[PDB]
């Protein structure tokens, strides 16, 4: 027998959809994105004989990537970018060998990822499509707004709705229903595993302290998944593969022949040559071309060594066959003391392979390729696990998640969810497709605010600024159509400016909201 | 045999000391403490029969509990405040007959407080001192200013500065050397464990992926300490003990009965009334006297009832219970698969037992007089652990810790740290005890920008903001002294000035930082 090894990648960014702007901040993480994570795994994909990979794609991000003026922007962004990497490739040439040398991997590595993009008419949701119609990755859909649903478990309404709105939208893009979810958070409470099982959801993911905290522990603990009584599979966190493994202050990633993260031309090349890569304010910022390596426990950075991909990949092949050995040797262990194949669960975030750490999707295949040799190990999905494991213990999960005043934001959302609700079961039965418009832009910025992004967020360099006032924003916005609605003054420009600035779910119904609960 | 049971309390503040202000913001987050967490564990360890319990009192908070201006302000709020709660007590007369009997509970229990604060002539480190000399109670120390060791592995001098002055530290308030210490965040990198060994410290603590990432996994997992090969005991996390059966928003803390934090008359009562009790600047903040219940998951605190103490007890026996049957039925199942006795290791952060949880300290007294009836189970300290384990593994710990631009303040650190080690160097053989004071001073302003509570802070209502104002004024304070040293003209009146508002190791010898490292 062989150890079942299932890695999860938790792919999602805040909707952040600025058309007012020409190029916005915060639309660049989605490009870096792109650019670092989503295409590089196509390539991977591509490029490998055979994996099994099981991610989120959450709805959000669904609608950011199949938005095409999203793309066109994108398009726009990569060529800039491959302008920029030409220049360098000639400033380059009589600096630093190893500078020079990464210039025109910069050069032929944008270009190709472009192309990539190019191959799927700029939609890559088609490239993950496809892959998931092999059966060698899986795509578990996420609530519809990434809201950490255990904060509104008193409101049952906008819980299921959060469910169905990602469940349908998943629909939508991959003309499948999904079979799994992956909640925000692992955010789980007791009794949500009804809401999926309504929504036809087979499994979902929980934290590891769902199985310990549970009134009877699992038999084979976090290392096979459970059932609910409701019948939904649950799959834990094995806590041996925790996010300290791709820690850079004490993982992988923390190696000094990495390529440095906070070392970019945008803060080092001269301001005349470098002015229109950085922010049109005038304002530096990282531009995705990067020399140097990690080089050293030191907290001078200015004593940083110029980066040579070779160096990175030995990293990557040592650090690969220590995670293989660990595992391998956790399998053994595993099924001498259970009698039966371990299901070791690993997720992480998706931006951690290839964005924080440069190098992590070659990792990420070179730990495939060897798990594909290992005799001890086989990469599985976790839709092919529901579907082959007879025995599996019938348990439920602790409340739990994966875990890390400001009330008037509160009561606000409490006051929100009352009026959608009252109002969805109001109209209910309405015709009239103006109070239906308007209906359904209320639902899209109560979802909107609830992004849990926003709250505690998982913001890179966000800080809670940005986040109070998307929320502020969001509940404003809902107030106003709100008011309109209730005295007979529906605004039809300001309601189509919502429309356009807030476009999130266009097949949303308002209706979601007037549904039982219990 | 019997299952062996160590909580462990981190009690840690950062050194804030603002002698030129008369109340401040800050200074009440100390008094707080004082009151909810450290006299209640007081009185608890003199009404309860037996108990075992290791904790830490990092230095800047037997620092700040010794001095005696601190304490003079405290008797002073600790009256401010039973002036209130007299105020209080006849103002509810007349309102709920719940909020009536809690404001004499109130009453009674602040004057209680203040009294076992008078009991110690106001230094309440001379009571736990009196519990470790019972056995009862185990006190580890903590780097110097609970700085993040890792951070600063490549600066060996000043981790084992930070360590050394610690130890020094805690002997001078203890009149003992400290037999175990605990790193700040669990930081461990390998190698620390030597400069431990130097230090004559016998064990500390590390997050369970010491264990689960060490080149070969410890044969009896996170349930028996290792001992490294310099002869340092290690105790690993019980991941399932940790932080989330502690959480409001999935664990025991988040009961309805039990008392809601931001729920406070201070926010509540009229403005003429409470005005003297709030900011001197009139802004609304916390008094500590409370009077509702978390009621339920609702969004809308407005909602939120009375607090019943009784109901609130009743809740505590039913967690208590809860949770000694998790330990029991853990033990039993652990001694039947290792056969020997695990020890079960439980850290939390102090405060969330009285502060952050209101009940807290019964929950632990109930437990404890649980745990001493049980059949199943011992409660054991870390030190008897060390003195009695017979078989016990030898093992290297993994690079590790519990664990949860901005660069200008990188490269100053840097610097301030090789200057440091530059002059103590230079003037090892000094006499001139001008020069030792600025020498002495400059290293009290680095450690105290080394505080990892300014950086990636345990800050409740902290915010970025006094955090980075706190490193950099350090910073400056350090540069300053630095540059009138360098040349010639050392301002004695400026010097005396950060002597007395940065007073943190009056005893502290710049000589630390020129000794050898390797």
């Amino acid at each position: 027998m062989r150890g079942k090894i299932l890695i999860f990648l938790h792919a999602h960014l805040p909707y952040v959809h600025h058309p007012e702007y020409d190029h916005f901040l915060e639309e660049r993480w989605l490009f870096e994105a792109i650019t670092e994570t989503y295409i590089p795994l196509l390539m991977m994909f591509d490029e490998i004989e055979d994996f099994r990979l099981t991610m989120s794609i959450t709805p959000p991000l669904m609608e950011m990537l199949s938005s095409r003026d999203l793309q066109e922007k994108y398009e726009r962004h990569m060529e800039k970018l491959i302008e920029l990497a030409n220049k360098e490739v000639e400033r380059t040439k009589k600096e630093h060998p190893l500078k020079h040398k990464m210039a025109k991997f910069y050069r032929e590595h944008f270009e190709k990822i472009l192309n990539v993009f190019r191959s799927y008419d700029g939609n890559i949701l088609e490239g993950f499509k496809k892959y998931q119609e092999t059966g060698k990755l899986e795509i578990v859909t996420c609530n519809a707004t990434h809201a950490f649903l255990p904060l509104y478990q008193m409101y049952p309404e906008v819980v299921n709705a959060q469910i169905t709105v990602g469940v349908k939208n998943y629909e939508k893009h991959m003309k499948k229903h999904p079979r799994g979810i992956w909640l925000a958070e692992c955010g789980y409470y007791q009794g949500l595993d009804l809401y999926l099982a309504q929504n036809n959801v087979e499994y979902f993911f929980v934290d590891s302290h769902a199985f310990w905290f549970a009134d009877e522990q699992p038999r084979y603990g976090v290392y096979r998944p459970i059932m609910t009584p409701s019948g939904v599979f649950a799959f834990a966190r094995d806590p041996e593969s925790s996010e300290q493994v791709w820690s850079a202050a004490v993982g992988y990633p923390g190696d000094p022949r990495y390529r440095e993260f906070y070392r970019d031309i945008g803060f080092d090349r001269e301001m005349e040559y470098i002015k229109d890569y950085i922010d049109p304010s005038g304002v530096r910022i990282n531009t995705g071309i990067k020399y140097h390596r990690i080089t050293s426990k030191s907290l001078d950075a200015s004593q940083k060594e110029y980066y040579d991909i070779d160096l990175a990949m030995e990293a990557v092949e040592e650090h690969a066959r220590d995670f293989l050995h660990k595992k391998e040797s956790q399998a053994r262990r595993l099924m001498d003391i259970m009698g039966v194949e371990p299901v070791i669960v690993a997720p992480f975030d998706a931006e951690l392979f290839g964005h924080w750490w440069f190098e992590g999707v070659f990792f990420l295949k070179r730990f495939f390729e060897l798990v594909n040799e290992s005799k001890d190990l086989k990469l599985v999905t976790a839709s092919e696990v529901i579907d082959t494991l007879e025995e599996v213990q019938i348990a439920t999960p602790a409340d739990s998640s994966w875990g890390a005043t400001n009330d008037w934001i509160y009561r606000h959302l409490h006051e929100m969810i009352e009026r959608m609700i009252d109002l969805s079961k109001k109209y209910y039965n309405s015709s009239d497709p103006l109070v239906e418009r308007v209906l359904n832009q209320m639902l899209r910025e109560l979802f909107l605010a609830q992004s849990s992004d926003w709250a505690f967020i998982m913001t890179t360099r966000t800080s809670v600024q940005y986040a109070e006032n998307r929320t502020k924003l969001h509940i404003k916005r809902f107030l106003n159509l709100y008011d309109q609605l209730v005295s007979g003054r529906i605004d039809e420009e300001m309601l189509r400016y919502y429309e356009w600035t807030d476009a999130i779910f266009p097949e949303i119904n308002f209706r979601v909201m007037a549904r039982d609960v219990i």
